[PDB]
Order: C-alpha cells, then structure tokens, then sequence
C-alpha cells in the first residue's frame, strides 16, 4: 500500500566523460513513471580530482539534448552517501576495488557496494576498460548508460 524511496549511488572513477551518463540516466528513468518520488539517486566519483568537474562539453550537450535532466554535482562519495544510498554500484572499471573495501572504514555503512551486471538480457557484459579515447567513440557509451540504471531500476523496482 505505501511504497517506499528505494535509494541508489552509482559510483566510477573520473564522473566525466563515460562515467555520469547512467546516473542523469538514473533520473530519466525515475522521472518518467511516478517513480521519481519514491527514488534517492545520485553519482559517486569515488576521486578527489574530479570533484565538482562537471560533465566535458562533448557529454554535458549529449545528456542534456535528448533529455536525461543532470542537476547534481559529481563530488567525491563519502561516507554520508554510502550508509544513506542502499544500492552503491559503479561502473566495473575497478572490479569493486575500492568501493568493495570502502564500506570498511566508513563510519556506520550500508550501501550494498556492486558492479553492473546482466540485467534485462543475459550475458557477461562487464566495462573492465579504463577509457575508450574520445574521437570515433561517445555516444555509444552514452547509450550503454540508459540500462545502466533502468536495468537496474528492475530489479530494484
């Protein structure tokens, strides 16, 4: 009868550029259902450097064209958002590296750290890439970034 604000934190090093589109994603996903009232999404750098570095030109025109809404500001997490978010995934990337031993000295955590994964389909499809250049390449990460929370959003619907 009454539903419930699951909370989610995507998480990945270097929030710009392949990386922040699965979380404006996140928000298009949640925004187009009734279900943005129910859902406390947000990004996670995990770094220092990018913290405040707001989307490059070449992925802040293309999330924010078709429609994707990004008003939040990468930061780097910290323990506030671990315990508070539940579902803290991240990119791959660093196959739970440090978000796995993150948890470990955050004061009181709670957000159950993962990786995306096979969702909706049913293959091995993991991004154990560290970049993919950015000429030639952009929009296709993008695009892997719409089921990056929405296939995620399933299972946590």
């Amino acid at each position: 009868a009454e539903q419930v604000t699951k909370s989610v934190l995507f998480v990945c090093l270097g929030n710009i550029c392949r990386s922040p589109i699965a979380e404006a994603v996140f928000r298009k996903l949640v925004t187009d259902q009734n279900i943005s009232d129910n859902w406390v999404i947000d990004s996670g750098a995990v770094s220092d450097w990018n913290v405040g570095r707001s989307p490059d030109p070449r992925a802040v025109s293309c999330l924010r064209n078709h429609g994707i809404n990004t008003a939040h500001k990468a930061r780097q997490v910290t323990k506030e958002d671990f315990v508070t978010f539940d579902y803290i995934l991240c990119m791959d990337e660093s196959n739970l590296r440090d978000l796995n031993r993150k948890s470990n000295q955050v004061k009181n955590c709670r957000a159950k750290i993962e990786l995306l994964g096979s969702y909706d389909p049913q293959k091995q499809l993991i991004i154990e890439d560290p970049y993919y250049g950015n000429d030639a390449d952009f929009e296709t990460v993008y695009q892997q970034c719409v089921r990056c929370c929405r296939a995620f959003l399933e299972k946590v619907r």
